[PDB]
């Protein structure tokens, strides 16, 4: 039998037992009653929730033969339709995961490492903040520009300038789209898309925004193909175009133009909106807890100094700064319910039977807030990741990128981005804002698929 859960009504599923504050709060109320493994009916679909690091790990690691499927996010399914690595399943996922892992890591002889691309971008960012004259800003656009530019360097062999209005228009579409998908309407759509799709709504705007970004991608593909040198691929798009040409006699080849456009858009969305949202939370946390920002700056002065650019080899020597970044990720809890999975075959789990095709949510938020691993888990406290001697204390509960076959494929890049960009900004700038620390409100602006911080203003003041 499926795991236990609240009794549903036909058509409405468990609607009348949900919490108006959203899906995550609804599921944490059900966890109170049912424990770590339970079923909730989201409209017409039974979805099994797994909570706590033990259960999520038993599923994604111990039973990866069954739990490695990708489930559906209703607000974006109409667009992606199972194309791209994020939303693919089956053999398509195998091929696209392998291609994407290889091309996001290996760039050719004579090409910059991920590290150098981040270090270059971080110097562009510092120059922009110096030219910002200490003015107030919402730093969103810059955190999206630096993260998007790392991916653009890999995918398109170039970066965009921070002043490029056409680049900013695309970043505005990523930002609005992640907010829409995470809205109360987007969560209602997860329950009732069958019915709601026939009316006007945010799902239509999400579709329009994604198509607008994808239009750029399609045109870039067309240009790349026009100038492609098979002997010298310039970037990930050329590499995929050479696979496409190799397999062109197979009508079923997975190297198709829809996979190319949507894999590429998936890489940008996942690599831009994630890390820039974490940076957004990270700097709002530094405004609320300036003594943490001061102690990081102390550590940068002591290990790096005021001038030499941070490098990844510095991390080992900077346990307090790394604890801070771990704690920003833990606290931010970017994807509280992770990204939906589905089971790929009939599975037994803890005495229950989960039929092939059942959707499963791994509630990552419950690991990141497990009070056995993090004392007082609702408070921001970098000591969560430090032992008594101030050495870094890593923990198996720290799973913000998930686990198993679908584990975030950008994990290495994201962690390098968080560390180089956080340290290079704090090396050169301190932070201030009009709101006193006591008054800063960390309550997210949206909390659905994504947890998104409230807008805020910040100044970066040059040091010395
Ligand atoms: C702080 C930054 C990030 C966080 C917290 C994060 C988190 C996650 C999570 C929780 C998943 C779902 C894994 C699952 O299905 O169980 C995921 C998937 C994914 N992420 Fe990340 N992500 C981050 C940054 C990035 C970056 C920088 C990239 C691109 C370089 C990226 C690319 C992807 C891709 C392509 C997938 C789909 C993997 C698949 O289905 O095989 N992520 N991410
Ligand atoms: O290609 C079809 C569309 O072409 C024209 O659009 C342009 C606009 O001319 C043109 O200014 C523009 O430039 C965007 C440049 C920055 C791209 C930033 C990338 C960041 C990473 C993810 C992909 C986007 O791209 C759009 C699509 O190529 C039109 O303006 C739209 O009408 C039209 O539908
Ligand atoms: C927003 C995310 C956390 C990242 C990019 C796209 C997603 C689905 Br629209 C998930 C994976």
């Amino acid at each position: 039998k499926l795991p236990p859960g609240p009794r549903p009504l036909p058509l409405l599923g468990n609607l009348l037992q949900m919490d108006r504050r959203g899906l995550l709060k609804s599921f944490l109320r059900f966890r109170e009653k049912y424990g770590d493994v339970f079923t909730v009916h989201l409209g017409p679909r039974p979805v099994v929730m797994l909570c706590g690091v033990e259960a999520i790990r038993e599923a994604l690691v111990d039973k990866a033969e069954a739990f490695s499927g990708r489930g559906k996010i209703a607000m974006v399914d109409p667009f992606f339709r199972g194309y791209g690595v994020v939303f693919a399943n089956g053999n398509r996922w195998k091929v696209l995961r392998r291609f994407s892992v290889t091309t996001m890591r290996d760039f050719g002889m004579g090409k910059r490492s991920v590290e150098e691309r981040i270090q270059e971008e971080a110097q562009c960012l510092i120059e922009e903040l110096r030219k910002s004259k200490g003015a107030l800003m919402d730093p969103t656009f810059l955190f999206q520009s630096i993260t998007a530019n790392i991916i653009c360097s890999i995918v398109f062999g170039k970066r965009f300038h921070y002043q490029d209005q056409e680049f900013l228009k695309m970043l505005n579409l990523f930002y609005q789209t992640f907010s829409l998908i995470s809205s109360v309407f987007g969560q209602l759509f997860e329950l009732f898309s069958g019915f709601l799709k026939h009316f006007p709504g945010a799902h239509r705007q999400v579709y329009k925004n994604l198509q607008e970004i994808n239009a750029y991608i399609g045109h870039s593909v067309e240009k790349h193909r026009e100038t492609l040198d098979p002997s010298a691929p310039r970037d990930l798009i050329d590499t995929y175009l050479l696979h496409m040409e190799k397999e062109k006699s197979n009508a079923h080849s997975e190297f198709s133009h829809q996979n190319l456009n949507l894999n590429t858009l998936s890489l940008f969305f996942a690599g831009t909106e994630t890390t820039s949202t974490t940076l957004r939370y990270g700097f709002l946390l530094m405004l609320k807890y300036p003594h943490v920002a001061e102690r990081v700056y102390r550590e940068i002065e002591q290990v790096i100094g005021p001038h030499r650019p941070p490098e990844l080899h510095d991390r080992a020597k900077m346990p307090y700064t790394e604890a801070v970044i771990y704690e920003i990720q833990r606290f931010s809890d970017l994807l509280p319910m992770g990204v939906p999975h589905i089971v790929t075959q009939h599975t037994s789990f803890r005495g229950y039977i989960i039929p092939k095709d059942t959707e499963v949510f791994l509630i990552l938020s419950t690991a990141l807030h497990d009070p056995h691993y993090f004392e007082k888990p609702d408070a921001f406290n970098p000591d969560h990741f430090l032992d008594a001697n101030g050495a870094l204390k890593k923990t198996e509960a720290f799973i913000p990128f998930s686990l198993g076959k679908r584990i975030c494929l950008g994990e290495g890049i994201a962690r390098a981005e968080l560390f180089l960009f956080f340290t290079t900004i704090l090396q050169n700038f301190s932070m201030a804002s009009p709101v006193a620390p006591e008054d800063i409100d960390l309550t997210p602006q949206e909390c659905g698929v994504g947890k998104i911080p409230p807008t805020y203003q910040i100044r970066f003041l040059p040091r010395h």
